[PDB]
């Protein structure tokens, strides 16, 4: 099922109103993790760092490649697992350079989180780091329709 | 339609994880905002504090109050939600309990809804939501459209 993903970015108008712009994004909701929606700010995770942020962060991962990770200190799941136990309510891995990440999740062994774990790859990756990379506010609307 | 509402307390424990606290209750979301999810750290508005910045991405939470203590109200309850969306909250909910008569106010039809849920919460659910939301900090609201 498709995760649809609003990425919100937001600049305090001088006065308290908020002045904001948004990118609409896709990709799937993982085995791995619940299929609900979720929201939060957007913690940049390097793939290593899941080896305080306060409750409700979206992770957002680029995996990297597999051959750069020879003895990962964790499975994917298991670095999706470790992300909520330090309060994420979403984890968002972008598997652009580890496409073989996607079937690793949603091997379905163990049973799922209760956040969800999205996968996003090319073009949407893409913009979703264009967006996260440069603004340190940035939110992450993530749908189930 | 309802609107299925988790309120999560939270507190770190020792080694960088959370202990949590979850509670399930229930609203509708009200013809005013969209039928949408939403998720975010709860602010406690008082209902005249609608008329300080906010990190963007709030569930505001306002009791609203019985209708002959406002006489000359500075907007409408969609106006104070409104309000609310614009300093950046991501969605309202609204105890309804002491103004049954902002129901039937916020399903007007009149205006365009707003791009964010606005739902209101009352009987029991309220009094459980008030109980978090005035002992508890920390508390976070997740919305959801089922």
């Amino acid at each position: 099922e498709t995760a649809f993903v609003e990425v919100v970015l937001f600049e305090s108008s001088p006065n308290g109103d908020y002045k904001t712009h948004t990118t609409e994004l896709q990709g799937r909701f993982s085995r791995a993790g619940a299929t609900i929606s979720a929201e939060g700010e957007i913690v940049q995770m390097h793939p290593l760092g899941l080896c305080l942020y306060e409750y409700g962060w979206v992770g957002v991962v680029k995996l990297e490649q597999p051959e750069m990770d020879p003895k990962p200190c964790l499975t994917v799941l298991g670095k999706a697992k470790r992300a909520v136990q330090r309060g994420a309510t979403a984890v968002i891995f972008d598997v652009s350079d580890n496409p073989d990440a996607v079937e690793q999740l949603n091997q379905g062994l163990e049973d799922p989180l209760k956040r969800p774990v999205v996968y996003m790859k090319g073009m949407d990756a893409i913009k979703l780091m264009n967006i996260v990379n440069k603004q340190k506010g940035a939110r992450a609307r993530i749908q189930h329709r």
